[PDB]
């Protein structure tokens, strides 16, 4: 919920003229999890937040037969995925990443310890780089970034990475994905 709530505020506080799109231009949000169990937990919690708000959530995971997930891909805001199944989607064109402005990597150290790093880098390679933050101090200024969050649809992307340890590979993923991040430590 600590990453879902600002996403829900951003989605439910758009104007009605900015939410209308005649085609399916992909998700507003990609939430990638290394394991099927954590993906289903974030799935169930995202559903129980999103059903009173009318926000659809699509699970791109393993263990479920391909007909059900494929039929859910034809319906078209939030997609929670596993990396191998998501890269099998992105390399075969079942879902696009056009209007994606929100990337969350939960347990990236578990992604490194299992070895999904070039796969998630190739998932980055499908992202349009037109909404990437500049590598200046203006990515951490609350006035300009607050007014950019108030701009609605045409803001830059935001990436939230939750981890437990610090290996250098998570540091390389941070230097590849993030633009001056804020490190919130609990404990």
């Amino acid at each position: 919920a600590a990453f879902l709530i600002p996403l829900l505020v951003w989605i439910t506080t758009l104007p009605k003229i900015d939410r209308i799109e005649e085609s399916d231009q992909g998700p507003y949000a990609i939430i990638l999890a290394p394991t099927r169990e954590l993906a289903q937990q974030i799935e169930e919690e995202t559903i129980k937040f999103g059903k009173p708000l009318g926000i659809r959530t699509v699970a791109v995971i393993g263990g479920i037969s391909r007909e059900d997930q494929g039929f859910r891909l034809r319906m078209g805001e939030i997609v929670i995925a596993t990396p191998g199944r998501l890269i099998d989607v992105l390399e075969n064109r079942y879902l696009v990443l056009s209007r994606c402005t929100y990337v969350v990597l939960d347990e990236a150290d578990r992604m490194i310890d299992m070895g999904f790093e070039p796969d998630v880098q190739k998932i980055l390679e499908h992202m349009p780089v037109s909404n990437q933050k500049p590598d200046t101090d203006e990515a951490e200024d609350p006035e300009k970034m607050l007014a950019n969050f108030e701009s609605g649809k045409h803001k830059y992307r935001q990436t939230v990475m939750f981890t437990a340890t610090m290996p250098p590979a998570v540091e390389r993923l941070a230097r590849s994905y993030l633009r001056r991040p804020a490190v919130v430590y609990i404990g």
